[PDB]
């Protein structure tokens, strides 16, 4: 047990991720943010000073359960009011279990502006990891556009919508290249980068010694891109996923969607006289972004010594069978917690893309989420019944819905009610994907649950029917916090409503979140303790806690 | 027979083909240029005045045979010295046969700048076409870049080479739209163009009346793209290819490579209350350019009445079996001239991408063409034996060459010798494609012969061998002036060397010709008559012919 204290300021600054200058949101003058590293069971105290000028900020600690501390989850209008310019707020929370986690902006579209970094929790003090490696490498993946976040925000709030488009650069630990390639050698149509190694966009090189084994920790905070990770001539052994251990298996490359984290081990077996390419390319959408590239540099080979091969070609973006083939393998490591065999609640959530009042919105069982100005945790503790809609949101959709047709948008509305759970319910969620407004298009959506991990019971094609029950894996299902629904399919997850608080469950692609694609879960709120005053200080909660009468 | 006289001035001007201003090369203030139309048997006289400030100009008339007028072909350094600023040149030639032709700049990269237009030839007066139609719709296809042609020229001549990239826009009759789509209603990701229809980039709408039949004449002067043409809900019957009638067949779309012209017939037999999409999309290279679109407007429907369907989705760019399936189906119309059955000369031309002295160049049996300052025709007529290389260029490549693997570049040279034929020779040219510099890459190349039409005897995969001799079509082969080689395959054509003059045979993709991909054929020059002085007044021809002694 130890307290790790971080003194942090967030400020916009000029920076050039791909050697083209723009503004980035840096923490203590650096981009990406600093790494937090602690051992399981420690308490992390972060005092954040907001040094932005007109904007409020919040930081969300992705994958941390916020057990006892629902108020530090870092979701504006759900766990807290956002931190005002010039104010300091303390995020104090216990890191319970080891893993590869990260943190990112959770207000507006501030994470796409660069607010994110690594949070790595080692085993309890004195304990060892269940596997052996001699070194580790940390990789955080993100994506980068050249337009302003605030021009992109106004574009997605406009009628007609101005879609943000495919990213200009895929960043690997904050660096990437635009309009040139470090692997130009293999193709005369590519431009060589004129980089010395010193630049803001020069690639983070992976230095390794031959005949050793390493843990490569990989996390994604992309706003949109689903990426594919591969190392030339090196097979990967998947050992951890979303802070939990999986039954190990070998693969030549992994798919990683936004909100996921993996640990993969590699052994430097291959010929020690050469360097090998690390390639991270786009999958799941039709690519119009070059691959993020770097070198697995076998010491003492010169880093200017190119590999003999081109980078590994990324698998075809639309080979979803290949995607499923990897996704469906992941199973819990033996010794993990097995699900409750019987559920107490099952909810069906239909994911549609709609047009509400001329605005292209995303909707879950026809409600497109719009968050209130009063934080739900505050509202529910103080029992302010006028702060949001108290009607229960829709828990099932019409079984006569044709998931292969565009929506009609007849009854689609905007709303902000909450699904409430009784503290201890075993909840089941089947996420159903469908056709979007464009004929014959259904996309992949990564869904992430705050303040909990869930067991991934299964995935299927088409519409979920009750007869699907015997395929659900109750024996070995992995424990995760992020999961994908594939085109035209469903996914079924199970968790226990055991953590007092108001938690978000939303699609982790930042534009879809900005357009309403998420729901809010709240359970055991009468068990929440005292919330920090700064978290209560706005909306309905400020109005009703500030004693300010009249005549007095 | 009439004499059709044109009086034209070539000059640059600001123009916005896609509503983005740039400079374009216009004729008499027009972009594209004026249509020439004549009847077979007429003489065309074009007096062209050069009003570019510093640059020479020539205009090549694609598909006209220049029988008796070889000096009028418009190929700088082959038929003539270019026309200097402020000078006027007379191109006087006959049109022998009916067909869809066009004209384009043939000095440096002037045609990519906009120097092109149509040249159509009707049947002899009194005679009629073998097929009936009520209307005619004419369409010239090109592609457009937003970068300067003089920066593209320099970039292609630099070490490292700077590839011109995929075009920004496809131009249908000089017009196209960039960064928005006139079909944006079917996909919220697309930006709607705001166009009242009066703009320079506003679509050229095809107006048709119901229950009528129309001949749609389509020609391509693209610098780089291979395009696929389709109209929503309508069948296309192919009746003419390169000024020659083909045996008719119905197809749902046609593929068209740079240098080809087709005439298709359609019938307006569909639901008369709606309009339909015309889509010209990129194939044979990974697309990065949006499709060219316009409407088949069934009168009296308002042209702003959009179609119920989206535009026909383009065939997958790399399905070369679908491409070959269209291409192989083309045969001469019943009654056409059949080939001489025995040949007198057979030449094998291997097509490779090479690196000669740091520069990426294209080579034909390892000679990358560099054209001399003396025009070959004048040079050969006056027997100027030092103006270019008198050593006969290779008519065969080595049988130990592996076309599946990159060149070694060991012997690759730049050259300018000429292949010579005796007037009356039947020549067969076997075009062999091979792997490029990148591993596992071979592209399509359209090849075009000047001053002759040829029979396309056949195509095949891999390297041509004596086993393939029996597959050559000698019954029904089509007469064309442009033919394609597919990835790693061969194409065999046969023609008779019966036209006195010096003729270019080259790939019609403008960068490839700029990089050396062409050969020069000469036949019967002893029988060429008087060459206009402007065509002789440069290089070694002006040297020998201008009598300016010294001491005399
Ligand atoms: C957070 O921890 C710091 C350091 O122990 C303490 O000063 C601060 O008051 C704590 N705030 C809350 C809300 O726990
Ligand atoms: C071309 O035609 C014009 C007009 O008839 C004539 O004056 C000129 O001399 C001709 N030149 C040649 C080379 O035929
Ligand atoms: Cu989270
Ligand atoms: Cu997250
Ligand atoms: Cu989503
Ligand atoms: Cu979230
Ligand atoms: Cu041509
Ligand atoms: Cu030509
Ligand atoms: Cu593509
Ligand atoms: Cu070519
Ligand atoms: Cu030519
Ligand atoms: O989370
Ligand atoms: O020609």
């Amino acid at each position: 047990s130890q307290i790790r204290h971080y003194k942090w300021e967030v400020e916009y600054m000029f920076w050039a991720p791909n050697c083209n200058e723009n503004i980035v949101m840096g923490i203590n003058g650096q981009f990406p943010g600093p790494t937090i590293r602690a051992n399981a069971g420690d308490s992390v105290v972060v005092e954040l000073t907001n040094k932005l000028h007109t904007e409020g900020v919040v930081i969300h600690w992705h994958g941390i359960l916020q057990r006892g501390t629902p108020w530090a989850d870092g979701t504006a209008s759900i766990s807290q009011c956002a931190i005002n310019p010039g104010e300091t707020f303390f995020y104090n929370f216990t890191v319970d279990n080891p893993g590869t986690f990260f943190y990112h902006g959770h207000l507006g579209m501030q994470r796409s502006a660069g607010l994110y970094g690594s949070l790595i929790v080692d085993p309890p003090q004195g304990k060892k990891e269940p596997f052996h490696y001699d070194g580790e490498i940390n990789l955080l993946l993100s994506d980068w556009w050249h337009q302003s976040i605030h021009k992109q925000e106004v574009g997605l709030s406009s009628k007609p919508i101005r879609w943000i488009g495919e990213p200009q650069t895929i960043l690997l630990n904050g660096r990437g290249q635009f309009d040139c390639s470090i692997a130009a050698k293999y193709d005369s149509n590519l431009e060589p980068c004129k980089l010395k190694g010193s630049e803001s966009c020069a690639p983070y090189i992976f230095h390794v010694s031959p005949k050793k084994t390493y843990r490569i920790r990989i996390a994604s905070t992309t706003a949109l891109a689903a990426l594919n990770f591969a190392i030339g001539n090196h097979q990967l052994l998947v050992v951890e996923a979303d802070g939990n251990y999986v039954q190990p298996f070998y693969t030549s490359d992994i798919d990683i969607y936004s909100g996921e984290s993996y640990s993969v081990l590699i052994t430097t077996d291959q010929n020690p006289s050469e360097n090998y390419w690390v390639s991270v390319g786009t999958r799941a959408r039709h690519p119009n972004t070059p691959p993020g590239l770097t070198l697995l540099n076998y010491l003492p080979n010169s880093v200017s010594k190119l590999p003999t091969s081109p980078p590994p070609q990324t698998p075809a973006w639309d080979d979803f069978d290949r995607s499923k083939n990897f996704t469906y393998r992941i199973t819990a490591a033996m010794g993990s917690p097995k699900p409750p065999v019987k559920f107490n609640r099952r909810i069906f959530l239909l994911n549609t893309q709609n047009v509400i009042n001329g605005y292209v919105k995303w909707a879950i069982n026809d409600v497109s989420l719009a968050l209130p100005p009063t934080p739900y945790l505050g509202a529910m503790k103080y029992n302010l019944l006028h702060a949001f809609d108290q009607n229960p949101p829709p828990e099932v959709f019409p079984e006569d819905y044709d998931i292969d047709t565009p929506p009609t948008n007849e009854k689609t509305r905007i709303g902000n009610g909450v699904y409430q759970f009784k503290i201890g319910e075993v909840v089941d969620v089947i996420l159903q994907n469908a056709n979007m407004m464009k004929e014959n298009l259904s996309e992949t959506h990564p869904w992430h649950l705050h303040g909990h991990d869930f067991w991934v019971l299964g995935y299927g094609d088409g519409k979920f029917s009750a007869e699907e029950e015997s395929s659900l894996n109750l024996k070995n299902p992995p424990l995760r916090n992020t999961v994908v629904i594939f085109p035209y399919g469903w996914t079924a997850i199970r968790f226990v409503a055991d953590n007092p608080g108001v938690w978000a469950f939303h699609c982790h692609i930042e534009p879809h979140l900005h357009m309403g694609m998420g729901v809010v879960f709240a359970e055991g709120v009468e068990k929440v303790g005292r919330i920090p005053t700064k978290a209560l200080a706005c909306g309905g909660t400020a109005k009703s806690l500030i004693n300010n009468p009249k005549n007095p």
